[PDB]
């Protein structure tokens, strides 16, 4: 029992870690067979950051300009391309730690593990989802550029996430790993900023059969509503609409709980209307929406 | 910025992880070296977990009934001996991906990862504190005994807990590496439960710095509290006295805020006697208390 933001170990993704440098430019690259995948930024100098050509910059770069450090093990640089706002640096050494890999673009509402890394170096390892406005809430410093974002399945780690940049208001912005970016943001300087966010309503529902599962009940009833009555409250507190896509893939939670959907969101409903009345829900005060109904069966018993 | 209950990179724990066998029952141990330690409980039947004689049970085995497996490769016991609650099985290979390790006890208070583990297979990684009482609000399931908590610091992984057993109120309990509890628990089936518990003052503190670093300051004021009367509010709430060595620790953090603990130590009192009036602090509705000032530290920038 019990119930934790959980990471996907990080292992297969930090052997695959570097160092890329061009010119006084230092940051973090994705070593995958023989091509070292990173921010197309690191070529940039700091005056070319209102609107740089990034065609024109990189004509004007070789290979030797280019140093890619794996640990200690200098990394010779064979090729250089560009894709969208990724650079793709081809290597004389293929990878020997490459993992089976897949390049995935995740949707909004969807969770993702981070290992946070510094000059090639991994520092930690958190549970990410991708808010309804493109930002993720991670937790970044100067020098986390390319950093990647992951999940993994059955030894596969599928990458979706490398990190550019900190928006104003703190959240944080990046691309998938064929270099275009999640939501309305740019790899320049300007004034942007995250969009208006809404909360993940499947999710804050599986956080609910989460706890249910714990031993949490006290925010149930007896009341059933309808999905039409329930999304239109949804609307009042900045809910994401539910589908009945969401009803099924809720179906096991429900399921194993005994609680069908449309009486869980009867739950959710007084929660949003009466607060949680000085109660806590899995040693949170506030509605979760941070974890994936699969999130939640990968850590929850099937008993309860 | 941003602010995360973040995990050390998991990979050199991984590569450690391995299942042991004996009879029906199966779980996890960590080889290291030519070593494998596990829970002495492997070697139990149903039966004898009432009162076994861990020594009698251990006499009775042979090395061939020990089945250590590290991913497909078999590993034959060439012996065996027990320290504390934690059984030793030495295999004829030693581990080619050992890393530099130690075997450190912990304090209550203070934070380590997790590697969830299930037939030697690790399936996550998240962040735990011993809780003043020596048990951890863990996330496990039946078969995550044998999992590792640990620390790294300069590429040396200090280990520090291993999953035993699970409480009544789904609270978690283990021993340090040498197989000694933390806590007054034992490795049979008894009423036991954990006792009472207290909030990490210090964490507190410490948390409430992050979040001035990251921008929260609502909760702050003009007033400076003397560390007796400090500690006298704390009794009433049920947190942890507030040593002279806390307040140094925080130091640190103090210096790079411009607020003296003190005077953090009046908001905390403030925020203890009033609630926190409908307000988040980094997300939170809750005051949190599972952030170290080490861990602080280490994900805060040394900026504001
Ligand atoms: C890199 O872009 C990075 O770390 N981004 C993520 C981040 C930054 C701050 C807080 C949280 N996450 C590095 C690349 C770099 C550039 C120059 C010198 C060394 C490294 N960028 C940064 O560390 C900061 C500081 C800077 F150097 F002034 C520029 N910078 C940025 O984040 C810029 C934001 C806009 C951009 F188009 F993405 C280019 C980088
Ligand atoms: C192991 O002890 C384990 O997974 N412990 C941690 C745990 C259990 C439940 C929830 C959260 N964490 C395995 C060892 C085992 C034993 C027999 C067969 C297979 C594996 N223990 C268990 O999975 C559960 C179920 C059980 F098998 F009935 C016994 N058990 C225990 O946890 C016991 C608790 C008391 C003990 F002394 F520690 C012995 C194990
Ligand atoms: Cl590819
Ligand atoms: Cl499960
Ligand atoms: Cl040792
Ligand atoms: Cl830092």
């Amino acid at each position: 029992s019990g119930f934790r933001k959980m990471a996907f170990p990080s292992g297969k993704v930090e052997g695959c870690m570097v160092q890329v440098t061009c010119g006084t430019t230092t940051l973090n690259g994705l070593w995958l067979d023989d091509v070292v995948y990173c921010p197309r930024h690191v070529i940039c100098t700091s005056e070319d950051m209102l609107n740089p050509n990034y065609e024109d910059l990189l004509i004007r770069k070789s290979n030797h300009n280019f140093l890619v450090q794996a640990g200690n093990v200098q990394l010779r640089v064979i090729g250089h391309s560009m894709q969208n706002c990724v650079l793709k640096l081809k290597v004389d050494t293929a990878n020997p730690k490459t993992p089976k890999y897949k390049f995935v673009r995740i949707q909004p509402g969807q969770t993702f593990s981070v290992l946070a890394c510094y000059n090639g170096s991994p520092s930690g390892v958190y549970q990410c989802a991708m808010r309804p406005n493109f930002t993720i809430k991670g937790s970044f410093l100067n020098g986390s550029c390319g950093s990647v974002g992951f999940n993994i399945d059955y030894d596969c780690v599928s990458f979706c996430y490398m990190h550019h940049m900190e928006l104003p208001t703190g959240v944080h912005a990046g691309t998938d790993l064929e270099g275009n970016f999640y939501g309305p943001f740019v790899d320049r300087q300007t004034a942007q900023a995250a969009g208006t966010d809404t909360t993940i309503t499947v999710n804050v529902l599986a956080w609910l059969y989460a706890a249910v599962i714990n031993g949490d009940r006290w925010f149930l009833n007896r009341f059933t509503t309808t999905l039409n009555d329930f999304n239109l409250v949804a609307m009042k507190y900045n809910y994401e609409p539910l589908t009945q896509d969401h009803v099924d893939i809720l179906g096991p939670l429900s399921a194993q709980t005994g609680i069908a959907v449309l009486d869980m969101c009867a739950s959710l409903k007084e929660l949003l209307q009466n607060g949680m009345n000085g109660r806590t829900i899995l040693g949170s005060a506030l509605l979760e929406d941070e974890f994936t109904p699969f999130d939640v069966v990968r850590q929850c018993s099937g008993v309860t």
